[PDB]
DNA sequence: TCGCGAATTCGCG
DNA sequence: TCGCGAATTCGCG
């Protein structure tokens, strides 16, 4: 990449670093371009967080908690910059799941189903879970017109192409990228209000019916569709690139930090 | 209740009717407080339909599909009208959730855990795929004024109050409501945006940080925090309450009905 | 301690 | 057939 962008996406690729290792490497090269702004990463953000921005908004928002020290934890954390307020603003979270093990049990021998003769399973629904996360972010938001949030999918229920698998019995078996017995990735298309997936959608679209104005907060669905496992240099690059459309937005609050510093 | 609403309410409970049930008798109550008017109950709501309603909003909304015959079944179903235009509106979603077996298991000499020893179990995390179906209605109805989705929540896992089981054995085990072993309940709060549970809030708001304007679609949820099942008859009062208040946001497009015939 | 997250195996039309 | 939904048992700090 860029400069030292592609220094740090192959230090992401030598060790293949998870999504919340990725994170703190982003926060490193933001720091890195921008030295006259400060950067911190946090693993969890509490319910007591949500609904004080919440109650900012409108007086009559966050008002339920029923377990005081409840909390979100995505995989990814949460990376923030401090701007011309003191305030911190987040720049980014991620999240990465895992779903569909059809794949691993086709590469060997192994049968599944309750008569044990199945070559593949019939897909769940856990993914869906999803959208907990995803809702707490964007409420917590909900004053933003930028939301970072990047979501990573992998397995043999996220497919967006045709792929062939091997058995040792030398039988390749022929999964359908279409098939509703595996793909589940409809189950998230609503995160996104069905806008492009693979894509940068930080940017808060404002749409309108008849007079009335609305802000969208659509999350950046990524999905490895060929059935492989995430490479950790691409996931880096992906994510840097969301932060800094972050940065970009929150311009107008971070200016004097830049020129008086 | 009022009039025949006492009487269909009866009709409920002396038949223990499932939510699914129980919206198929709010269709018939309102086809009988509003014979001008009709109305039809759907089971089912394929993601074609969704998508072209977003795209109606805008053009680059909704351009997403990977299983052709996709859709959505939620346990309640789904009750419309037809306005002066000949288009259906929906009028009320319902849904019907259970997690925490835990006053069974108590009221029973039974014990759980990997060593079989526990009195309660840890609290699953199953019951946040229900922000899916909100997610997904309220992209079906982003050009309308009212959100009419009902959840209903049942369960050891759903408690707003403190509650005594009695086992076998004599022994009394004390449920605290607040404790984060067994409350699931904010892991919804995220679909009403804090505000209070256990009330109508079908009408959308409209807030606005800084000369912005913002529409929030915003699902009652309603709970049996006393660790019982719920009671049809009060399901009924409840989801005929929300059908009656999307007739009222509706009014200006079911006038002619009312009067040209 | 207490409170959050992983994501799976099948039943049902 | 194909595609949606139930909701659970524990590991982890």
């Amino acid at each position: 990449s860029q400069g030292v962008i592609g220094i740090f996406g192959d230090y992401a690729k030598a060790h293949d670093l998870a999504v919340g290792e990725v994170s703190k490497l982003v926060k490193k090269a933001l720091s890195n371009e921008y030295p006259q702004l400060s950067f911190r990463y946090r693993d969890s953000i509490k319910k007591t967080e949500i609904n004080e921005a919440l109650k900012k908004i409108d007086p009559d928002l966050g008002g339920t908690l029923f377990v005081s020290n409840s909390s979100i934890k995505p995989d990814g954390g949460i990376v923030e910059v401090k701007d011309d307020y003191g305030e911190w603003r987040v720049v980014l979270v991620a999240e990465a799941k895992h779903q569909g093990k059809d794949i691993i049990n086709i590469r060997n021998g192994l049968l599944v189903g309750k008569r044990g003769d199945q070559d593949l399973m019939a897909a769940g629904n856990a993914i869906e879970r999803s959208h907990k996360n995803i809702s707490e972010i964007a409420n917590f938001m909900l004053s933003e017109s930028h939301f970072p949030y990047v979501l990573f999918l992998e397995g043999s229920n996220f497919l967006t192409e045709n792929i062939s698998i091997t058995r040792p019995d030398g039988r390749v078996v022929n999964l359908e990228y279409n098939s509703g017995i595996l793909n589940r990735l409809d189950r998230l298309t609503a995160a996104n209000y069905g806008m492009p997936i693979n894509s940068n959608l930080c940017i808060n679209k404002f749409v309108n019916h008849k007079d009335k104005s609305i802000m969208l907060q659509a999350a950046s669905i990524y999905t490895q569709g060929d059935g492989r496992e995430w490479d950790s240099k691409i996931m880096f690059e992906i994510m840097f690139d969301i932060s800094t459309t972050s940065l970009r937005v929150l311009g107008r609050d971070l200016f004097e930090q830049l020129t008086s510093k």
